[PDB]
């Protein structure tokens, strides 16, 4: 069924309740994410190197993860709104990479976030099998390249 | 006169002939356009910190300009493909502002920018009015959060 255009509506629709900014409510879906992303899968904050053993009021209340959690939802955002632009999209995703290679993550994590961010937006108002199945198709896009780049830079990947 | 999505296709048509990738081709369109900034605007030299004296074929044989390159060229697509996207465009223009603190750059080349991206096109290919004044409505919008997040954020702004 579906194409790359159809993917996008999709995952930006997801998206549409879960808008970045600058007030209170806009910050809060940002924070919110870590909250969620650090409660169910708390094995992971090894890589936030200092927070690797925050309980979900040290996120709520930091400023930190106020702009690390801005930072991802526009990141999720971006990716929603382009993937339509398959060079580009491709372009922005060797971008993540690069800027994540210092921490030098587990190279299957790239799969495991639309889990961790499905299950945030399936945590916060609404989602449904297409919508989550776009996001897959886009994590499938995502870790495709991602492993592609990976493996083109001398680094590790599966 | 001209709309989002009419910017939009204006804006993104003009960036086909200088699209991203891994190939030698994509890789001197992010050089190249430095190779056009430093020989045209020189005392804009002085942000680049060891390459203040840098010229074309210094650009050309250098791998740093070869990343930082397809970094600008990719900013500039996800500018001419999230236009659409007026809430995602505004985040990443203040995520922009954000990795631009540490220069303290004068807060007026926000619109000056679009001015040698234009001029960079022209000397590239086909690059119509409506082609140009897309870019200078779309750098206009920028600019426009610009100036807003400085403020906002207590740093210098026009
Ligand atoms: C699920 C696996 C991931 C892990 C374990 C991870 C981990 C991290 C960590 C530890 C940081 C730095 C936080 C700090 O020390 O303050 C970071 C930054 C960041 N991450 Fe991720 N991340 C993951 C997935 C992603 C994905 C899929 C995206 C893209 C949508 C993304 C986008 C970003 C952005 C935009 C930043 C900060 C700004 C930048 O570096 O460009 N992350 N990440
Ligand atoms: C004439 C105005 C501008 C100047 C003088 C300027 C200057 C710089 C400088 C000094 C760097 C550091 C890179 C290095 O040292 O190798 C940089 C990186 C970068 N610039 Fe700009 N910039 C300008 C406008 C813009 C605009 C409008 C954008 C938005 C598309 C942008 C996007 C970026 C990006 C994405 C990077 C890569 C590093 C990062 O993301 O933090 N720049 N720029």
């Amino acid at each position: 069924s579906m194409n790359r255009q159809e993917i996008s509506d999709l995952c930006v629709k997801s998206l549409e309740g879960r808008m970045v900014g600058t007030e209170a409510q806009n910050i809060e879906n940002g924070n919110a994410f870590y909250r969620y992303f650090f409660t169910n899968f708390p094995d992971l904050r090894v890589y936030f190197k200092g927070a690797e053993k925050y309980t979900a009021d040290d996120v709520k209340k930091s400023e930190r993860f106020d702009k690390q959690g801005q930072r991802i939802l526009l990141a999720c955002h971006l990716l929603a709104n382009v993937y339509t632009n398959e060079e580009v999209f491709k372009g922005y995703v060797r971008e993540t990479i690069n800027r994540h290679r210092i921490y030098k993550m587990d190279p299957a994590l790239w799969m495991a976030f639309f889990t961790v961010f499905t299950g945030y937006l399936e945590s916060v108002g609404s989602l449904n099998d297409q919508q989550k199945a776009a996001w897959m198709a886009l994590g499938k896009e995502f870790n495709a390249e991602s492993q592609t780049h990976l493996k083109n830079s001398n680094l590790p990947h599966v």
